[PDB]
RNA sequence: AACCAGAAAGCCACGGCUAACUACGUGCCAGCAGCCGCGGUAAUACGUAGGUGGCAAGCGUUGUCCGGAUUUAUUGGGCGUAAAGCGAGCGCAGGCGGUUUCUUAAGUCUGAUGUGAAAGCCCCCGGCUCAACCGGGGAGGGUCAUUGGAAACUGGGAGACUUGAGUGCAGAAGAGGAGAGUGGAAUUCCAUGUGUAGCGGUGAAAUGCGUAGAUAUAUGGAGGAACACCAGUGGCGAAGGCGGCUCUCUGGUCUGUAACUGACGCUGAGGCUCGAAAGCGUGGGGAGCAAACAGGAUUAGAUACCCUGGUAGUCCACGCCGUAAACGAUGAGUGCUAAGUGUUGGAGGGUUUCCGCCCUUCAGUGCUGCAGCAAACGCAUUAAGCACUCCGCCUGGGGAGUACGACCGCAAGGUUGAAACUCAAAGGAAUUGACGGGGGCCCGCACAAGCGGUGGAGCAUGUGGUUUAAUUCGAAGCAACGCGAAGAACCUUACCAGGUCUUGACAUCCUUUGACCACUCUAGAGAUAGAGCUUUCCCUUCGGGGACAAAGUGACAGGUGGUGCAUGGUUGUCGUCAGCUCGUGUCGUGAGAUGUUGGGUUAAGUCCCGCAACGAGCGCAACCCUUAUUGUUAGUUGCCAUCAUUUAGUUGGGCACUCUAGCGAGACUGCCGGUGACAAACCGGAGGAAGGUGGGGAUGACGUCAAAUCAUCAUGCCCCUUAUGACCUGGGCUACACACGUGCUACAAUGGGAAGUACAACGAGUCGCUAGACCGCGAGGUCAUGCAAAUCUCUUAAAGCUUCUCUCAGUUCGGAUUGCAGGCUGCAACUCGCCUGCAUGAAGCCGGAAUCGCUAGUAAUCGCGGAUCAGCACGCCGCGGUGAA
């Protein structure tokens, strides 16, 4: 293995972090509290399945916001689930949290959601070649410049591991005026454990 | 004729061929199969389930005959490499044959006549209410038999012709054959002279020969074998084969020409002859060379390769055997079908001292290439092309050219030549990878040139081995060994001795209940035990759970236990090596190829030119960070130039310089000259701070190694559970008869010791760095001031510079080891921290074989800061000074 998480290459240059803090003498407390913050959307991710959470911070307030493609289950029926999530998050926090919902557009051109969906087809015993090809076509139908895909492990419920994936379009990986995305996700039907990786490119 | 759909349906397969399915318990065992092949938690091959799928009382299995099988090919196959042209010639019998006149009519076709039993298979028509039965007709049963005709073709008879086939006469070439003599050189032996300590051989040596005079050098003498240059893809012959020269017998081929014979030809089973080396018998000679054999060497072993010897043989005469990779792996005879180019032997013409030259034509003999053939490679007037005549041979690989029988031979052996039983392949040619102890080109501190090192000595540190009760686990060539460990006294821990415990040390629910705790005393090594103060409601609609404990068992928990060869994720390594592919159009019967090859150039698939290729993508490069100049902006905690002050840029003042860091400019072959195809590019010059990607960093394609990891994490499967799980004390991973790797300090004079004396950069700081003062030989101790930061501290850096010193010694070098006295953090430095002082003073005078790093702010030397951290660094990460060959 030799390659790099590409979002860890472009950060600081053409994007930022997801924590816009500046904190001395209470830094690791908020770090291992934000670690607890990220875990709590496991209740979301089974249904709501958000992508990113941006957490800014005022003096004595908590001011967070999310990005997702499914605005249905996150807004509740009348916002009543929203205040319940604020209460359950504040029970772990004790501090004034003020959550927000931002909807993404052209939602098929994500990174985490497409890999999560193809891992979902892997968790229903659907064949890997046809699912990757229909996935990269329906991502190409969204309008892009390229998608790379790769899956590994004990493929298709078999013996000793292979690793193979397919690609189409262009993808300048080694260049810095890129604005690409990336996502890794596990997979298991019942045998061992697998993994999917997924790439896009849309110019700077 | 009275009443019923009641009395009244069967059988094998479903992985491909094979139309004709899906799912459940079975687990390389039991099993299945016509061929291909299936069985280790899947058998879509055992049983079950519905189905599915087939003809019409049947359906599967075994056995036998024909087809598919052009796999005996007459219709209808072949022999360069896949099975398959005898080793080659001479020829009896046989097969097949130039043109023409007349003639017979054997073969040939045809007319008529006689028969080819009945029943069958056919067709038409009737009945059998449709299968079966009969009836009348016709090809159906001949290579038939008799009688009558044609002479086109082949047989037969009579003749005719010269084109095929042979002797003329004239020439020509030639390692054609046998027999008889002869020439010189070279080796070996012998003799003679001269002349002394070695000669000979190998990768390296050794065996061997030599003072009983070798080797070497000149002179002769003996004998055998082979013929240096000429020598050529030249020549000769049916093949095997044939090269010094002179002579006798003798075979064959080519060119002219035509008076002469007049179809006399070709092929050729049986038979005969010739037939490389090796071998056999009888008799000769041995100069070399050399099977068998002896000795030396190599090797784990070497009944071989290597070296020193050495017989049969190799030679001649006379007999025998009769084989070869006897090959162009291509049978023989004849005819026909584009060119170009050498060369051997001729004939003719133009021209001519032709000896050259040019044109025409015969027989060989090479080389390149149309049509045509071929699975391809290839062949191609010397066909593997289009054909006719005759002969030989083949029908999957093994068994095996074996067995029996027969013939030949003195003998080895030769010629002719099967089956029982096995296998589902064996085989030819070409394409892509991979490999080679095959080759051509390139490139890197890879060699070479230098500089400094390691291996010698002392110490620190990491492995293997021995150890104990335990020395906890992983990592093994580059690509493990100052590596996970960026901090082992208890904790750290998994390793031991002991004290111990159990829905548990930790998670979720249920009820009883609701909130606990926390803290003092006693026991002890501790977990724990027994008391003590009591615990505690945050909604009250008398109705209740949220913050909480304890008890019950219930769910369950826990594993640093195994498998990186069941895994994800992550990382080494080729290696910053320069490659890896796609679309469209072309080539190839097809796998596939071309683009991506060739010339130049570059750090590079980077770019130019030619090229059935044209374009693109991932890589390379560019965008990113820092360093190298300058403009603007903004001036404190920064700096001091215009002046005063004060120890002092301090305080008045300015943003001038410096610095701080935002936005900007600047280096792109940018211009000129030469080289280069004018092209890419190469070499110089000016300008500038840097000119040829200015100097570094981050960035790591396709893929290789089942490389490393369950011991960061997650985890398929397997195992443990009043215990391999948990709590505590003490110990250990820090041992040492030994060997290896990595670092620190010296072996002193460019130096040690004493004194005085200057200049950096990065970063860190709240229970953290310490200003100043006092005391101490010191490690340091006390009072205390600044500091959450360009301000206060770490912190005034070492090598540096000037004076003295020592005077070559195991030394005023060196500084390990050991007693004593201490200092600091720790609850506690014995096992096991660091540092100070006194007393002690070992090896060690530049380190073999071998081996490592590095092409310039580099190598070499010298200090400083940080991470983890109460404490502990010769390790790691980073910065700066001096500065090489």
């Amino acid at each position: 293995g030799q390659k790099v998480h590409p979002i860890g290459m472009r950060v600081g240059i053409i994007r930022d972090w997801d924590a816009k803090w500046y904190a001395e003498k209470e830094y690791a407390e908020f770090l291992h509290e934000d670690l607890r913050i990220r875990k709590f959307i496991a209740t979301k991710l089974a249904d709501a399945a958000v992508s990113t959470i941006e957490i800014e911070r005022a003096a004595n307030r908590v001011n967070i916001s999310i990005h997702t493609a499914k605005p249905g289950m996150v807004i509740g029926k009348g916002g009543s689930e929203v205040e319940n999530l604020r209460k359950e998050l504040n029970k772990l926090t004790g501090k004034r949290v003020h959550i927000n919902i931002v909807e993404i557009k052209k939602p098929d051109l994500d990174a985490k959601l497409v890999g999560e969906g193809i891992a979902r087809q892997l968790e229903n015993r659907v064949a890997f070649r046809r699912a990757q090809k229909q996935a990269i076509q329906r991502a190409m139908r969204a309008g892009a410049k390229g998608i790379k895909t790769q899956v590994s492990g004990r493929l298709n419920g078999a013996d000793i591991a292979r690793s193979e994936g397919y690609s189409e379009g262009t993808v300048p990986l080694h260049t810095l005026r890129a604005d690409i995305d990336y996502a890794w996700e596990e997979a298991d039907t019942t045998y061992g454990k697998l993994g999917v990786k997924v790439w896009i490119y849309r110019g700077e």
